[PDB]
């Protein structure tokens, strides 16, 4: 009856963290049409919540099926909940799926995962602090030493949209932020409220999937146009850099808050 995205980079530990979660329950079999695989669970300590598993990415970019298949499957509201699976080792390069992740719309809770690793390193990483500034609540993971998981997946099963009143998006540059201010008055309700802020940074970005799969007015794509374009001439960069950029900052920022 509640349905969890599990998602991460490959090499977070998203598949221990799943056999441990949902054991003797799983089915495997793919998705339609395409060579990627889909495996979904029941909880085993509890069977009315519902694990689907997806595909291991570095981005929501649209020039892969591993990534259109978790952007399709994000987009259309099947998940209750994300359940982020994070490196806490690599923690720079893995929130910046997370940041496009809790653009979505649906709430995330990090399984802030392999901290037992970081224990090993001598790094440290401020749980409250990550989860405050991230806005979004964290638990650490370890799936070899089984500590925090039915912590974790009880937190996102209690995190979901019809929980969640109120989301907290990453701000970035108020230059930027300006930008997906006006790309959002003139979209309308030609987006879903939910995940509106997503639609409008991907159009920015000039994304070729929710360009070509999505009918705007023709007034809409050059109001779009102009926003984009008079915002570049302001940072002096091409819109997809422009994104990156200030993903990777708001990621830098966070870090130093939280990290030894
Ligand atoms: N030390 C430690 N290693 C882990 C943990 N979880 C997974 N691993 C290791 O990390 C690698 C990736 O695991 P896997 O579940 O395949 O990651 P995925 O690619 O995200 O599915 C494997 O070689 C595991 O042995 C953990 O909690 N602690």
């Amino acid at each position: 009856m509640t349905e969890i995205a599990l998602i991460g980079n490959p090499n977070s530990g998203k598949t221990s963290l799943f056999n441990l979660i949902t054991g003797h329950n799983q089915r495997v079999g793919n998705w339609p049409g395409v060579t990627v695989e889909r495996k979904s669970g029941l909880v085993k300590k509890n069977k009315d919540l519902e694990i689907q598993d997806l595909p291991g990415i570095y981005s929501m970019s649209p020039y892969s099926p591993e990534e259109k298949v978790a952007r399709d499957y994000l987009l259309s509201q099947r998940a209750d909940s994300i359940l982020n699976v994070v490196d806490a080792t690599n923690l720079e390069r893995n929130l910046y799926l997370t940041t496009q992740l809790i653009e979505t719309g649906i709430p995330v809770t990090i399984a802030l995962n392999m901290i037992d690793v970081l224990d090993g390193q001598g790094k440290k990483i401020n749980v409250d602090k990550l989860s405050y500034h991230l806005g979004v609540p964290v638990v650490a993971t370890s799936s070899l030493k089984q500590t925090g998981v039915d912590q974790v997946v009880k937190k996102a099963a209690h995190t979901t949209t019809s929980t969640v009143g109120d989301l907290a998006f990453p701000i970035y540059d108020d230059r930027l932020e300006a930008a997906i201010s006006q790309i959002l008055e003139v979209l309308g309700n030609s987006v879903p409220q939910r995940s509106a802020r997503f639609y409008a940074i991907k159009l920015f970005e000039q994304d070729s999937l929710v360009e070509a799969e999505l009918d705007l007015s023709q007034f809409q794509r050059k109001e779009i146009e102009d926003i984009i374009r008079i915002t570049e001439e302001i940072f002096t960069e091409d819109a997809e850099s422009i994104v990156i950029n200030e993903r990777y900052a708001f990621i830098e920022r966070v870090c130093q808050m939280a990290e030894s």
